């Protein structure tokens, strides 16, 4: 898809068998997701943004497919405001802009 | 331009004759700048991230020309960790999120 930048950029994702919007997010280093039940072992980390810094859970090579595309990668999960889709998933959707 | 997403996508602004570099965000509602002297009258605001809020000043109809292409909007100026051009100012250099 093209997509304009009138509305939010958002895609369905599925991970862990689990449906969401995430914002494809250039501005976003890593993928970072809503409170959510996903297995296995993991990091802890702390990532920073507009407003200071926030503990994450860091998982590895986790499956998600972003508009049906299957990409596999990191995957920060924690209190963030929005589900962010970042440039470690967006280079295996071979996501480019445009302008 | 086309931009992939292996490093971050940083562009060159000039904005009130101050040259910078600014991260085109397309995860960002709104344009937010570093700590730079804008004149003249604004109104105070608060903005939201990962992490929390940030106290900013927002200017209106200011020109910002951004990889050379002149785009006038509203830039808000505050203790920001990076320049960030948001979808304010990304849909009036025509861009676009190719994936
Ligand atoms: C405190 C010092 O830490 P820092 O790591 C963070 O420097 C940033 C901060 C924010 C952004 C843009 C947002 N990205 C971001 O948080 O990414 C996180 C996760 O990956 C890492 O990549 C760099 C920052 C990490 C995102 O693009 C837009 N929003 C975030 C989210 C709501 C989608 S926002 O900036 O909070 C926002 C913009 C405009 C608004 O107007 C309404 C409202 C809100 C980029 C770089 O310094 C690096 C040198």
């Amino acid at each position: 898809p093209q997509i304009t930048l009138w509305q939010r950029p958002f895609v369905t994702v599925k991970i862990a068998g689990q449906l969401m919007e995430a914002l494809l997010d250039t501005g976003a280093d890593d993928t970072i997701l809503e409170e959510m039940s996903l297995p296995g072992r993991w990091t802890p980390k702390v990532v920073g943004g507009i407003g200071g810094f926030m503990k994450v859970r860091q998982y590895d090579q986790i499956l998600v497919e972003i508009c049906g595309h299957k990409v596999i990668g990191t995957v920060l999960v924690g209190p963030t405001p929005a589900n962010i889709i970042g440039r470690n998933l967006l280079t295996q959707i071979g996501c480019t802009l445009n302008f």
